């Protein structure tokens, strides 16, 4: 279980762009079974790792009498290939059945095209269905929108929770600014946090990445960081 401390409910600020979704997640780790699957969706750097590894460490602390597993479509994808050449499909099925009461799998748009691998995933996903095992997969697409996909898995993902991140405003952005701050401990000016939080709006992977950059100058210049320099610094977030 290595869990990213970092993506808990606790680091994630709420609002009108990722409410839903994230009180799906917080709802269904607190009742790990009663909706399953839930089934996040969103752009790139909206939160869907983020709120999928909160339910991990949500659960952690809550239920630590519990087989919480957290994995990549990739890495399914990866464990499947060795499966099949080392000639193992057991050790497999026993690890993503067998030992798992919560399974958590992000970034599926991985397995598009991979219909091998989609077929093994649909089974692993009706035995832990019929068994009560909570089901978390997040996609960068919708179910309908996910080209080369088994209908029959597709439909296993819209047969429970689907919920839908979307970009934060301005105010939320700065406040997500804010969180992230904290968390790498760091500090800035209550005037360039406010220009990094309204001009790098794409991701909120990007837009950490910024508030990263400038502490990592902070931390060589000795000295601060001005509004002027920190432009000059984060040129490739506002018109990458
Ligand atoms: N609602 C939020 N509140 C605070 N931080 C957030 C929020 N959403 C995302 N983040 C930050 O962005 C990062 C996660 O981006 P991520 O969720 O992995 O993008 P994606 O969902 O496309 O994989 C985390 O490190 C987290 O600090
Ligand atoms: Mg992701």
């Amino acid at each position: 279980t290595p869990l990213n401390p970092d993506y808990t409910f606790e680091n994630f600020v709420v609002g009108p762009g990722n409410s839903f979704a994230y009180h799906a997640a917080l709802e269904v780790a607190k009742h790990p079974g009663r909706y399953n699957p839930l089934f996040i969706y969103g752009g790139v750097g909206l939160g869907k790792t983020h709120l999928l590894q909160s339910i991990g460490n949500y659960v952690v602390q809550n239920e630590p009498d519990l087989r919480v597993m957290y994995i990549t479509s990739e890495k399914f994808l990866n464990d499947l290939v060795d499966s099949m050449k080392e000639g193992k499909l057991n050790e497999f099925r026993e690890k993503y059945r067998k030992k798992v009461d919560i399974l958590l799998i992000d970034d599926v748009q991985f397995l598009i095209g991979k219909t091998g691998v989609q077929t093994e995933l649909f089974h692993t996903f009706n035995e832990l269905h019929d068994s009560g095992k909570q089901i978390v997969i997040c996609s960068d697409r919708e179910p309908q929108k996910l080209s080369e996909f088994q209908d029959r898995l597709v439909s296993r993902f819209q047969m429970g929770l689907v919920a839908k991140l979307e970009p934060p405003d301005e105010e939320t952005r700065k406040s997500i600014a804010r969180k992230m701050l904290e968390i790498e401990h760091g500090e800035l000016p209550e005037e360039v946090l406010n220009f990094v939080a309204e001009n790098v709006d794409d991701n909120l992977r990007r837009l950490r990445g910024a508030i990263i950059k400038l502490l990592v100058y902070k931390e060589t210049t000795g000295k601060e960081v001005d509004l002027k320099e920190a432009i000059l610094l984060l040129k490739d977030f506002i018109k990458p």
